[PDB]
């Protein structure tokens, strides 16, 4: 079974990041040598998905990047369920699962860090799209409209949702509350949003409309993330 | 919204957990004392799943109680997805996991401390079951049958089950290499096993005979977690 080192993550990682800045979808392959004999290994998307999500989940749970990651498994995208530490950075948590999927992680808290996300008032969409460039990304205000993060979506970025969840409770359930919330979209049906939402779970899906027309009175737009 | 301390949490959960040891289900509801009115409140299922799911988000993300829970949110269940901190504490973890679903949680960390995980070996099912009652549970290692599954998990008892990732390679893709892995059976639709795999995600379907199949070689039970 073949390991790669924690210097040879870091460097695939950055020509992935690089890579998508094209808008051009994932690569073909990623090249990558094993840190046992140096021999050269061309992962197909499965397989660098795989090794990457088993590099996030090491990360995520330890809060150091892993040494050395054996390639093991495979995967649809390397996108590993991480939820919010207070009930206050969801955005930031979002803002952490996009760039988990751009190959660029940063964690909740600097993530946190670079936006201001404050107690009392949570975070902004102005604040989100302001400050992401610290961390390396350009945040896109699209309509919300699903052509539109489906259109995103196959330049492989990530879209940033915000909704207030009581305007929610009828076409999807999840909440009982008054407040507004972050999630991130990262896949679609031909019916629903597929999003991570950092208080409920990686895979909640909204019908379009239901999500779309959640956030009345507030910033009508979706937030995608990409390389700055 | 209606807030829970988290001295009645501890003791709701307990409540729970006790109900649970007499293998009959969930309770209809749980009578809890709210922290701002101390007013009883009546959860159904719905609300007292969504108020312990924040609870063991906060818990599991920080590694430490919260001082309190707001009720936000319902769901089916409490389980919060938790990943395997290690290559080799994936017994743990699927325990810890378990752990959520009976009321009675106890950390990734606490219970490979009481199961005498080991970086060389891993775990037992030996190790496994004799050990569980340190942490307040029961092992009943029962047939590698859907049959059998679904009567325990009608009575509100998940089932670890262990299987070798090579002979799951053509009916379920999700791992390359060759090892033993413990993952959580908490669900299943009619024809597959809904897995809680610490190592991938929290719903990895594998059909009955692709799981159950799967261990040639190796002890035949899985391993129904219940109230000692």
């Amino acid at each position: 079974m073949v390991r790669f080192s924690r210097d040879m993550l870091q460097d695939g990682a950055k020509r992935m990041f690089k890579w998508l800045r094209k808008g051009e979808g994932l690569p073909n392959y990623l090249i990558m040598y094993d840190m046992d004999r140096n021999k050269e290994y061309k992962l197909v998307p499965k397989e660098y998905a795989g090794l990457y999500e088993s590099r996030n989940i090491f990360w995520i749970k330890n809060g150091r990047e892993p040494n050395y990651v054996t390639l093991t498994s495979v995967a649809r995208n390397p996108l590993v369920m991480d939820y919010q530490n207070t009930n206050y950075t969801c955005c930031p948590t979002s803002l952490s699962l996009a760039s988990q999927m751009l190959y660029h992680y940063k964690s909740e808290s600097e993530c946190a860090k670079a936006l201001g996300t404050s107690k009392g008032s949570g975070t902004s969409p102005a604040q989100l799209i302001a400050n992401a460039p610290k961390l390396g990304f350009k945040i896109i205000p699209i309509k919300r409209d699903s052509k539109e993060v489906k259109k995103y979506l196959k330049k492989g970025f990530p879209v940033i949702c915000h909704w207030q969840v009581n305007q929610s409770r009828n076409c999807k359930g999840d909440y009982t509350g008054n407040f507004g919330h972050y999630g991130l979209i990262w896949d679609m049906t031909s019916t629903h949003y597929v999003v991570a939402d950092p208080a409920k779970g990686v895979n909640r899906k909204y019908k379009f409309s239901c999500l779309d027309n959640a956030n009345k009175g507030y910033r009508q737009n979706y937030y995608v993330v990409c390389p700055a």
